[PDB]
């Protein structure tokens, strides 16, 4: 249940735009190709079988899909932990990216991370 899921990771998970998924917290601004400070996790509140894949993509109005590294993970006990997701493509200092999350249930579900993320060559 959502209460149970929150109680397993208190103070760590945020809403996505889907009622069915939560996520861990990403930086608001990060350096291109730098390892993330908190490994990204997508958390299913609904029934999602172990092994169900989850893929993320980043983009905005001038870059439909910015390069990522290690942008797929598999669900285990309702959590898909990305071991080393990296944001390679840069948004620049003036724009940010939306991160879309696709969970490959049958059929797939799309969610969006709750904040934009800026990616630059130097980072913050
Ligand atoms: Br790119
Ligand atoms: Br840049």
């Amino acid at each position: 249940s959502m209460v149970e899921v929150l109680a397993d990771h208190p103070g760590e998970l945020v809403r996505t735009d889907s009622p069915n998924f939560l996520s861990s917290v990403l930086p608001t601004h990060w350096r291109s190709n730098k390892t993330l400070p908190i490994a990204f996790k997508v958390v299913a509140l609904g029934d999602v079988p172990d092994g169900t894949l989850v893929t993320v993509m980043a983009g905005n109005d001038e870059n439909y899909s910015a390069e990522l590294r290690n942008a797929t993970a598999a669900m285990k006990n309702q959590v898909a932990r990305f071991n080393d997701l990296r944001f390679v493509g840069r948004s620049g200092r003036g724009k940010s990216f939306t991160l879309t999350i696709t969970v490959f249930t049958n059929p797939p579900q799309v969610a969006t991370y709750h904040r934009a993320i800026k990616i630059t060559v130097d980072g913050p």
